[PDB]
């Protein structure tokens, strides 16, 4: 029998949208000599995309041996594509690496990879992650995107123990939660391929952002690996972007003429140390959670699912004390004399329930941010855009007023006109939930307002005028479901009408004088 092969260096795996509206699959060979043509990547679900955008970044560092310094990122960007002598050099030495059904260096895999006990292979299904809310065989194409996804968002399912693996007790080893379902990811995104991937490089001279260097090797540089497992400090990005987080293995099927992926084995893999990867990842903010004398402890920055990206802007930014921004967006912070004005923000982040076995939330956003936002030495841009966020939610709050007028009760054992008209205990549960109900719905209005205000600061030297325009939208939204709300009240909820449009328009008038006086 023919021996299965699928090189992801010269196979079609890499989904992608071309500058000239096509869409298909490109191999990591083309996806580098062809970075200049491509818009980006074109995936099928939210997670693969960083997952995706990491490994290739790791291989642009050891395929252009840098950017060791901004001299070097600064030849790169004025270039107007990358060498084909580099990417087939780089490829030529390494593709034995990459083949997904090689016998000895499956890419990403353990070769012998066995279960502990009876039962621990599953039917590749398993590999598919679905949205947080069988005898499918995988082509070679997505057991691959797949396999990449897995070592970095995986679950505390993963727990199958492997034979070799001396951890095994009780039939598995339960693994933490992969280290890019843990952190806040955020990254910038360029007009093109190309351009993203040289946003994304940050030169290793700047060791306040990441750590890199000439020795910092991707996994598929480094000796394959076993059934057994540690926790690890990253060596620099190479090491983590490309991070063994599982232990896994492929077993294809030759069907005909075709080589499909019907089972596969997902063991517990290594464990980023967490402290280190503070220090590496350019692609995370982090909170100071405590701190004791030289013990301090850091949490990721996190995108809050169920809202809307900016209205998080603040999260993005880390403008509080106790907050530091993603290393990515220091660096691109620094590129306006480079002509950038604007970059696209992906943001991800997920949560996880029942003992971090379930995916319950993934946020999943994109943002067009003016590097003007970004900028900390002139910090106006960024204080209207949050000013503009925060005149928002006063309005949203405003509104509540309105929202409970159908609740509102009339009440003579009170002696004051304004306690009269409360909500009464036994519909304070109702009326909160109708507030956050007509939140939920200006926030959906303002979503497009708000990103065409925030693209428009990339232009503005006098920011007073965004301000005022932003100013007087939001009232007109506010004012128009109001209107509506208020129509739409029994006869005998008039005076609660009157009374909730009056709270609602002197708190809206309070916070449009703090916003734009």
């Amino acid at each position: 029998e023919p021996e299965m092969h699928f090189d992801l260096s010269s196979e079609p795996w890499l989904p992608v949208r071309f500058r000239d509206g096509r869409r298909s699959e490109v191999s990591l060979r083309d996806i580098f000599v062809l970075a200049h043509t491509i818009v980006g990547f074109d995936v099928d679900f939210p997670t693969l995309e960083p997952a995706l955008l990491r490994l290739v970044l790791a291989l642009a560092y050891r395929i252009l041996r840098g950017p060791k310094d901004d001299a070097e990122w600064g030849r790169l960007w004025e270039a107007d594509r990358f060498s084909e002598d580099a990417i087939d050099d780089y490829f030529a030495r390494w593709r034995h690496r990459f083949d997904l059904f090689s016998k000895e260096f499956p890419f990403f895999q353990v070769a012998d990879l066995e279960p502990a006990g009876k039962g621990g292979v599953k039917t590749a299904n398993s590999l598919v992650a679905y949205a947080p809310s069988t005898e499918l065989a995988l082509s070679p194409a997505e057991a691959a995107r797949w396999l990449v996804e897995r070592h970095a968002f995986g679950s505390a399912s993963d727990k199958t123990g492997a034979k070799g693996n001396p951890k095994v007790k009780g039939g598995k080893d339960t693994p933490a939660i992969g280290y890019l379902a843990w952190i806040g990811f955020v990254a910038p995104v360029g007009q093109t391929l190309r351009e993203t991937l040289l946003l994304n490089l940050v030169p290793w001279q700047y060791r306040n952002l990441i750590r890199g260097g000439e020795d910092d090797v991707p996994a598929w540089e480094r000796d394959p690996l076993g059934p057994t497992r540690v926790m690890r400090a990253p060596d620099g990005v190479c090491d983590l972007f490309t991070w063994q987080g599982r232990r896994i293995r492929l077993f294809p099927e030759r069907r005909g003429d075709a080589i499909v992926v019907p089972r596969v084995l997902i063991c517990a893999g290594d464990e980023v140390d967490r402290r280190a990867a503070r220090d590496v990842d350019p692609h995370v903010g982090w909170r100071m959670e405590s701190r004791r004398g030289a013990e301090v402890s850091y949490v990721p920055l996190r995108a809050r699912p169920g809202q809307q990206v900016w209205r998080g802007l603040s999260s993005v930014l880390a403008l509080g004390a106790e907050e530091q921004r993603a290393g990515v967006l220091s660096f691109v912070e620094g590129l306006q004399s480079r002509g950038i004005a604007l970059v696209s923000l992906l943001v991800t982040s997920a949560k996880f329930g029942n003992m971090s076995t379930t995916l319950d939330d993934l946020a999943y956003d994109r943002l067009d941010t003016p590097l003007a936002v970004l900028n900390q030495e002139d910090p106006a841009a960024a204080t209207v855009a949050i000013d503009a966020v925060t005149f928002a939610a006063h309005a949203a709050q405003a509104l509540g007023y309105v929202a409970e007028a159908r609740y509102l009760s009339y009440d003579l054992s009170f002696h004051e006109e304004s306690k009269r008209h409360r909500v009464p205990e036994g519909k304070a549960a109702l009326a909160k939930a109708a507030r956050s109900a007509l939140a939920e719905e200006i926030y959906g209005r303002l979503d497009a307002p708000y990103r065409h205000f925030l693209t428009g600061l990339a232009n503005i030297d006098d920011l007073e005028r965004p301000r005022a325009e932003w100013a007087a939208l939001v009232e007109a939204v506010a004012r128009d479901l109001a209107s509506r709300e208020l129509a739409q009240l029994a006869p005998a909820q008039a005076f609660a009408g009157v009374a909730g449009e009056d709270r609602f328009r002197r708190m809206l008038a309070r916070a449009r004088n703090e916003f734009s006086p």
